């Protein structure tokens, strides 16, 4: 095969469900979200460069031979294929990033996801509070991705933590964010979207562009598919799980930035 397709094709088997033509579709072979996360994560190790938010996409996602050109393309321009960097189309293009300024609908799509991964998991939904909504929206933190216009993603984004935490929970940083209500509607919670691994790529590039050193969460590990997305993208645990008097669970996640 072509030594760039080759290697990806390897990158792909590693994340695929089942036993390489390059037009088939990853989604048949079997790839998940989470197998996507794992597959950049390789790829960007591989061939030393950074997938920006805007690419994860089924689009770029699609094929072997999709995915090849937008790796081609990715490693040329961090270092002429502007036209596969930039996609032509209004499909790219119904997908917009905004500052949100509406209360009710950031709380109702985060009460959407909650109650969704709640049932999905086992586990007690989060109490929500309102007049958290209304501080972080006023604050400018909550990033909001939508789909021609209806709300799909989003994540706050604070310089204070919005969760207790002791000292020595974290590793030390200057100026450390935060990272909290990440969330995505239930329609794009199938399993392959991409959705919520779009909205963690941008936190990360939004923390970092804000002159973060580390960005923190706290996380539950019993949603466990959430707690895997983040531990592919390099969020580490630091300190023991901590844990209620029935059974309820979290723990503190850290990852390092620019
Ligand atoms: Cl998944």
């Amino acid at each position: 095969m072509d030594p760039l397709m080759a290697s990806v094709a390897e990158a792909v088997r590693r994340r695929a469900q089942a036993p390489l033509d390059p037009d088939a579709e990853l989604s048949a072979l079997g790839v998940t979200s989470l197998g996507v996360a794992g597959l950049i994560v390789d790829l960007e190790e591989e061939f030393s460069f950074q997938f920006p938010a805007d690419a994860v996409t089924p689009e770029v996602f699609h094929t072997l031979r999709t995915l090849t050109d937008s790796v081609r393309a990715l490693c040329r321009h961090q270092s002429s294929m502007a036209d596969t960097r930039i996609p032509a189309g209004e499909a790219t293009a119904a997908w917009q990033w905004e500052v949100s300024r509406d209360t009710g609908e950031v709380h109702a799509l985060l009460c959407a996801c909650d109650a969704h991964q709640a049932a999905a998991s086992g586990t007690s939904a989060p109490a929500r509070r309102l007049e958290t909504t209304e501080h972080r929206v006023r604050s400018g933190s909550v990033h909001l991705l939508r789909h021609d216009g209806r709300p799909a993603g989003m994540f706050t984004l604070t310089w204070d933590p919005p969760f207790a935490a002791d000292e020595g929970a974290f590793p030390p940083a200057e100026r450390p964010l935060y990272l909290s209500r990440l969330a995505v509607a239930p329609e794009w919670l199938t399993g392959g979207s991409l959705v919520g691994l779009r909205c963690l790529r941008r936190a990360i590039e939004t923390a970092a562009q804000a002159g973060g050193d580390a960005l923190r969460s706290e996380a539950n590990p019993d949603l466990s598919a959430t707690r895997s997305l983040l531990d592919i993208l390099g969020f580490v645990q630091h300190g023991p799980t901590l844990s209620d008097g029935q059974g309820r669970r979290r723990v503190h996640l850290h990852k390092s930035l620019r």
